[PDB]
């Protein structure tokens, strides 16, 4: 019986970092690490390629791009359901959800996606999903978007220095009414419900996490 | 118990007809019939495949070999049933996919993230989709554009003869000389049966529906 947590949040708010430092706390807590950000700096070669053209025309290549990435992520949380863990926990690197609700619904809004491709992703989005992955908990590493801002400068990826305070502010809002206002509706009854735990990151923690995880165990204890 | 054979064959062989025709004859016969013969969202993305298809062509194919897989699915579920299916998801790959990416409409990215997701789209869901025959219908290029425009369609009276050219050779390989490899291994073996439908046969087709018993009876 394994149960499944997102960890959720923006743009270099802390996610592979959080994420890496519970991985070395437990043997019983594993993660599965979000594809986009490894390709993001053979299946990398494809996933290089959309990357950096997704980045140069979003408004052709959004659609390819959010499809390739969620099936891409799919297929990760799948390849460790077996792989490995008596009390076990898998951390997924943002959800299948993420992907929807916060970045194609995001470019739709921003016109990258028109309709038809919004429509079809929807669909191909709810259907690929009811054909296992259920979360048992999602945990939200809150930062503003000026924190991610700077630590998208701390992190020096080329195609990311691009990126913009606004882009940042309009991911942020749609995770706040996601995960903590829960004012967002989803296509997904449960995701209504799943236990939320918001930890707040703006503060570096990459050596003074203690607190952070004590919480981690404390909800984990509580699902 | 349920056998599930695929009708094969360029635009406007006469597809369409056969499978409504064998349909009427037997209790133990229904079809599933392709989504883009059928062709909302799928009507504007087959308008904008037509439009620019170096655009649209990745995003068509996707949509129409999923929304192919569900319809087949669908009706998955008589002594002897048989289930023909209007093309199969070998068809959108190793035909139109293939064409489109051949005629540099989508580019190796694409191409390679299709095939890809084709090969995981059509494993994960490969309970029965899987085909025990393949009827190939037979045309020339140049019947088959006669029959593009005794069908009268709007998009379709502008298929050059060239392009129907382009399918013919593909299918001739895959389903003639069977000179085409793929990643569905069984696929290179499962019967085939060949006819030729230059001759009309919409009020004659009772040498067509015998050799398709005598096929059906040996598998
Ligand atoms: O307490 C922290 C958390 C993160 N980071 C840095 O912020 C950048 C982006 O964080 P990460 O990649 O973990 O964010 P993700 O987008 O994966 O959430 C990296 O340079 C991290 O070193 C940091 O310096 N202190
Ligand atoms: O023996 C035949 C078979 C077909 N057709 C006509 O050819 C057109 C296209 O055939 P169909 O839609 O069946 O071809 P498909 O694309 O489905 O292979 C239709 O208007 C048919 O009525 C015909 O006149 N004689
Ligand atoms: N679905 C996604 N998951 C993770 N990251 C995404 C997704 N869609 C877009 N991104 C990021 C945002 C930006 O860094 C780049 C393309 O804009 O990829
Ligand atoms: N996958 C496909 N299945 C059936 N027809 C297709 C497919 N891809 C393209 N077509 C045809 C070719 C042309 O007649 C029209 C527009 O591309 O649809």
């Amino acid at each position: 019986r394994i149960k499944k947590i997102s960890i959720e949040g923006n743009i270099a708010a802390g996610k592979s970092t959080f994420v890496n430092i519970l991985k070395q706390l437990s043997e019983d807590w594993e993660v599965v690490p979000e594809p986009v950000a490894r390709w993001s700096n053979m299946s990398q070669k494809n996933g290089g390629n959309v990357l950096q053209m997704m980045y140069e025309k979003p408004e052709r290549w959004s659609f390819t791009f959010q499809t390739y990435a969620c099936l891409s992520r799919i297929r990760a949380q799948l390849a460790s359901l077996n792989g490995k863990l008596e009390k076990p926990v898998l951390f997924f690197e943002r959800s299948v959800y993420s992907d929807r609700y916060i970045f194609a619904s995001n470019l739709y809004e921003s016109e990258s996606m028109n309709e038809t491709e919004w429509t079809i992703y929807q669909d191909w989005h709810d259907w690929m999903n009811n054909q296992s992955l259920e979360l048992d908990g999602i945990i939200y590493l809150q930062a503003t978007p000026e924190t991610c801002l700077h630590r998208i400068y701390l992190r020096g990826r080329n195609e990311e220095q691009g990126i913009p305070l606004e882009y940042l502010e309009k991911l942020h809002y749609k995770h706040e009414s996601w995960l903590l206002h829960r004012t967002l509706k989803t296509n997904f009854d449960y995701l209504q419900e799943v236990p939320i735990l918001t930890l707040d990151v703006n503060e570096d923690f990459k050596d003074k996490y203690e607190s952070l995880v004590e919480k981690v165990k404390e909800f984990l204890s509580t699902l």
